[PDB]
C-alpha cells in the first residue's frame, strides 16, 4: 500500500520531467516549473463477455437442424409445424485489467515572464504541455498554465 | 508494475530517437527536441471468436441427411415432412493479445528558428515526424510541432 | 516482454539498411537518412477453418444411401418418400500463426540536395524506397520522402 | 524469433547474389546493386481435404445393396420402393505445410550509366532480373529496376 | 530449417552446371553464364485415394446374391421384388509425397558477342538449355536467354 505512493510519484515525475524537458527550450533552462497530480486506479478488475451473433435475419442464420412439416387441407385446415436448432457465432473476450493506470491527469505549469508572454506564445506552450502529458478529454484531465513572474 | 514504467520509458525512448534522427539532418544537429507520451495496454487479454458461415440458401448449404415426405391426395389434402441435418463451415480464432501494446501517442516537437522557417519546410518537418512515431488516427495519435526560437 | 523491443528494432534496422544500400549508388554514400517504424504483431493466434463443400445440387452430390418410395394411386393419391444420406466433401485448415509479423510499416526518408533534385530522380527514389521497405497498400504501409538541405 | 530474421536475410542474400551474378557481365562487375525484400511465412499450418466424386448419375455410381420393389395393378395402384447402398470414391490428402516459404518478394535493382542505356538493353535487363527472382504475379511480387548514374 | 536453402542451393547448382557444360562446347569456355531459380515443394504430403468401379450396367456387375421375386394375376397385379448384393472392384492408392521436389524453375543465361548470334544460333541454344533445366510447361518453368557483350 505503501509502494503505490512511491508508484504514483514514479508516473508523476515522468510526466513532469517530459513537460521541464519540452519547454525549458522555449522559455528557458529554469523558467518553468511543473506539478502533476496522477489518479491511478489500483484495483484489481476482471472482465469476461460473451457476446453471441443475432440469428433473428434467416439469411444469416446457421441452421443444424430443421424439421419443417407443412400440411394442407382444402373448410382450409393448414398446419405448419417448424422445429429448428441453431448454430450461434459467440466471442467470448477475457481481459484481467492492469493494476496501476491512471484515471485521471491534474497538471500544474507556471512560466516566467521576460513582460508577459504573448497570447501566441502561451497557446503554443499549452499545446506542447497537453502533448507532454499525453492529454485526454476521456480521462477528464485537467491543465492549467499560468504565466507570472517568479522571485 | 515498476517494470512497466520502464518498459514505457522504452518505447518512448525508441520513438524520440528516431525522431530525433530523422530531423537532425534538416534543421541540424541540436535545433530539435522530441517528448513522446505512450499510452501502453499492460492488461492481459484472451480471445476466442468462433464464427459460422450462414446456410440460409439451398444453394450453398452442406447437407448431412434429408427426409422429405411429399404426400397429395386429390379436396387437396397436401403434405409435405422435410427433415435436414446440416453440416456447417467453422471458424474458430483463437487470440492471446500482447500485453505491452501502444493504445495512443503523443508527441511534442519544438524545432528552433534559423527566423520563422516557411510553411513549406514545417509543413515537410511534421509528415517527417509522422512517420518517424508510426502515426495512426486510429490509435487516436496527437502529434504537436511548433516553430519558436532557442535559448 | 522488453525483448519484443529488441526484436523491433532488428526488424526496423534490416528494413532501414536496405534502403541505405540501394540509394547511397545514387544520391551518395551520405546524403541519405532513412528511419522504419514497424508496427509488430506479438499476439498469438490460433484458427481453425472447416469448409464443407456444398451438396444442394444433385449433379455434385455425394449419397451414402437412398430410399425412394414413390406410390401412386388413380382422385390422384400420390407419395414420394425420400431419405438420402450424404458424403461430404470436408477441408480442416489449422493454422497457428506467426508470433512477430509485420502490421505496418512508417519510413521517412531525406535526401540531400546538389539544388532539388527533378521531379523525375525523386519519382524513382520513391519506387526504389518503395521496394526496399517491401512495400504493401494491404498493410497500410506509409512512406515519407523529402528533398531538403542537410547541415 | 530472431532466427527468423536471419533465415529471411539468407533467403534475400541468395536472390541478391543471383541477381549480381547475372547483370555483371552485362553491365559491369560492380555497375550493379540489388536489394531483396522476402515476406516469408512463418505460421505453422496443416490441412486435410476430404474429396468424394458424386454419383447422381447412375452411370458412374457403384452400388453395393440394391432393393428395388416394383408393384402394379390395373385404377392404377403403382408402387416402386427402391433402396440404394453405394461404395463412393474418395480421397483423402493430408499437407503440412513448410514453415519458411516465400510470400511475396520485393525487388530493387539500380544500374549505372555508361550515359542511359538503351530501353532495349533495360528491358533484357529486366527480364533476366525477373527470372533470377523466380518472380511470379500469383505471389505479387514486384520488381523495381531504374537506370541512375552513380557516385 | 537453413538446410531446405542449402538443399536448394544444391538443386540449382547442378542444373547451372548443367547448362554451362553443354553451351560450353558451342559458345566457349566463358563465353556463358546461367543463374537457376528453383521453387522447391517442402511441405509434407499425405495422399489416399480409393476408387470404386462403376456396376451401373448389369454387363459388367459382379453379384454376391440375388432375390428376384416375380408375381404376376390377370385387372393385372404384377409384382417384382428384387435385392441384389454386389461385389464392387476397388483401387486403394496410398502415396507418401517426397519432400523436396521442384515446383518451377526459372533460369537465365546470357551469352556474349563474337557480333550478335545468328537467330538460328540463339534458337538452339534455347533448346539446348531448355533440355538442360528439364524444362516442363506444366510446372510453369521459365527460361529467358539474351545475347549481349560482356565486360
Amino acid at each position: 500500500n505503501d509502494a503505490q505512493l512511491k508508484f504514483a510519484n514514479d508516473v508523476e515525475s515522468r510526466i513532469q520531467r517530459r513537460i521541464e524537458a519540452i519547454l525549458s527550450p522555449i522559455v528557458g533552462n529554469g523558467n518553468v516549473h511543473a506539478q502533476v497530480t496522477a489518479q491511478l486506479d489500483f484495483a484489481n478488475k476482471e472482465q469476461t463477455e460473451e457476446h453471441y451473433s443475432p440469428n433473428g435475419d434467416a439469411s444469416k442464420a446457421t441452421l443444424r437442424s430443421r424439421q419443417l412439416n407443412i400440411s394442407e387441407q382444402v373448410p382450409r385446415s393448414t398446419q405448419r409445424n417448424e422445429t429448428s436448432n441453431y448454430e450461434v457465432d459467440r466471442t467470448i473476450r477475457h481481459t484481467k485489467m492492469n493494476v496501476g493506470d491512471i484515471e485521471r491527469l491534474s497538471v500544474a505549469v507556471v512560466v516566467n515572464y521576460k513582460l508577459p508572454l504573448t497570447a501566441d506564445q502561451m497557446k503554443q506552450i499549452e499545446d506542447l504541455t497537453r502533448e507532454a502529458m499525453g492529454f485526454s478529454d476521456k480521462r477528464g484531465d485537467t491543465l492549467n498554465v499560468v504565466n507570472s513572474p517568479f522571485s
